[PDB]
This record gives C-alpha cells, structure tokens and sequence, in this order.
C-alpha cells in the first residue's frame, strides 16, 4: 500500500492506514461510509473495500493499486451495485489523499461528491501522509520576514467577493459544504452547470518584488486550458499591505483565456 513520486524519488507509504478494521466517512450526523485503504473492509461484503447503508451497498471492490497523480495520491475502488442512471453501470470510489502538513483535528476520509450518472463517489483524505515539502508560505523582506500563514485557511476555503471562485494559499483547498472543488486544487473556479475547474495548484514559495512593493504567489493547474490545449490554467495573487481591523478577502483582478489574476489586501504584508 505504497507509491513513489517519479520526479524527486520520494516514497509515500499508506500501509500505515491498511487493515480490515478500517475507517468511516460520514454522509450524515450518524450515517457513515465504511472503507479500508488497500484491502477489504470487515464491515462490507468480501472483496468490497468501501460500502454503506443498512444493506452494505458496495461502492467498489478493494485494490491496492495506489496511484500518484499531481501531488495527490489515489485509489480507485471499482465495481459496486448496479446504477439506476446509465443502465449497465456500477458504483465506484475515487479516494484522493491530499497533503495537509498539520496535525489537524479530523484525520479521516471525507465524501466530497457523487457523480450520479456515472455512479462515482469522490472521497478525499487530507493527510500529512501525502506531503513532501513543508508549507512554503513565508518570504524575507529586508530585516523582517512576512509570514502569509495566518491567511492559510485551515478548515475550508476563501470566497472571492456570476461565476464563483474559491481560493486557498500555500495549501490545497479543504473540503467544504456542497462545493465539490477538485482534490488538490489551491484555486478553484466554479461555473453554473459546468463542473468545478482546477485553475491552479500550489506552485511554490511566495515571491517578493521590492521595486513595486508587492508579494506574489503563483499557482499552476494540472488541467489543460480551454482555448489552447497546450497551456495550463494559471493563477496569480498580488499581496498588498493594508492596515485594517481585519484581513481582506482576495478579490479577482482580471482574466485572460487561460490566466487568472487576483489581488489580496491584507494587513499581513505590513512592516
Ligand atoms: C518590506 O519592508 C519595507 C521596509 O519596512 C517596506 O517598505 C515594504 O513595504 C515591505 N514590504 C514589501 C512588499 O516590500
Ligand atoms: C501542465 O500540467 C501538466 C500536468 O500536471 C504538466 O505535465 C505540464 O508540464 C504543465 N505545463 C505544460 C508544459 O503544459
């Protein structure tokens, strides 16, 4: 139950979570999905690695094929009960292990979405077990050192105050009430009756420009742009010092075909 990052030669190990005893993911105040990570769950039919409901409805047969896909580790449990939507179909689960450097109170899988017509359940597990480098969230500005970490949203995300935009810095977006933003995404566009788009992932440490007196954070998505298939969707945050009784929320500046630029007026970049 382990996989490697083919780029930096970094081994990830999830066998820490393995076993028939397994874990639960909540779909209500008391209603749970039962799952194990590599190998079946004791609370399910044989083979079945994730199931739920009074009658153990299978949402995938267990496998240990743990895949690495863009700073997100992933299992796809396959072949559950039939589908009412598209006839010859089966319920399946996509378990997406997302990096959360912190301890974090939750530490369990969570149901982000169900693709009804293709019967896909999407779970996410925000875990330190899916991290490589630590949160690069600070930069040096002369004698001082500006920490943007106070702006890292730790339990959810930020708005953008009509296509919605949700954004988080230094870390992926956390799962949030009925907003199925893709797993791993730091910057997420949400259109109406189009699926949520990843328009940027954590790209590195905040970069400082001392002439224009601005701090930049850059974001790059894995998903290819619409107009040109050879560029990725991109994101930029311009940080501006602004004395205030509260830290600002990132307003959007302007957009091109593939690029997105955001300003953030926070009393956090102030000397
Ligand atoms: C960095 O420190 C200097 C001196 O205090 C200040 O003028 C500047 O606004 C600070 N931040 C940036 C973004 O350069
Ligand atoms: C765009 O994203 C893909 C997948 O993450 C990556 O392989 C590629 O290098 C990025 N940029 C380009 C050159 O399209």
């Amino acid at each position: 139950c382990q996989v490697t990052n083919p780029s930096t030669g970094h081994l990830f190990d999830l066998s820490s979570l393995s076993g028939r005893a397994g874990f639960t993911a909540a779909y209500s105040e008391k209603g749970l999905v039962y799952m194990s990570i590599c190998g079946e769950n004791e609370n399910c039919p044989p083979g079945v690695g994730a199931c739920f409901g009074q009658t153990r409805i299978s949402v995938g047969k267990a496998n240990k094929r743990l895949r690495y896909v863009d700073q997100v580790l992933q299992l796809v449990y396959k072949d559950g009960s039939p589908c009412p939507s598209k006839s010859g179909l089966s319920y399946k689960s996509v378990i997406s292990f997302v990096c959360r450097p912190e301890a974090g109170p939750t530490n369990r899988p969570m149901l982000i979405s169900l693709d009804k017509q293709t019967c896909t359940l999407f779970f996410s597990w925000h875990t330190p077990l899916a991290c490589e480098q630590a949160t690069e969230c600070s930069v040096r500005n002369g004698s001082s050192i500006v920490d943007l970490s106070p702006l890292i949203h730790r339990t959810g995300g930020y708005e953008a105050y009509n296509p919605d935009f949700y954004i988080n810095i230094c870390q992926p977006l956390n799962p949030m009430h009925a907003v199925p933003c893709p797993a791993g995404a730091a910057v997420c566009k949400v259109p109406i009756d189009g699926p949520p788009i990843d328009i940027g992932r954590v790209a590195g440490p905040p970069i400082l420009n001392p002439i224009a007196n601005e701090i930049y954070l850059n974001f790059e998505s894995s998903t290819p742009c619409l107009a040109d298939k050879h560029f990725n969707y991109t994101s930029l945050i311009a940080f501006h010092c602004k004395r205030g009784v509260s830290m600002g929320t990132p307003k959007l500046l302007r957009t091109s075909e593939c690029d997105f630029v955001f300003e953030w007026e926070t009393p956090v970049v102030c000397p």
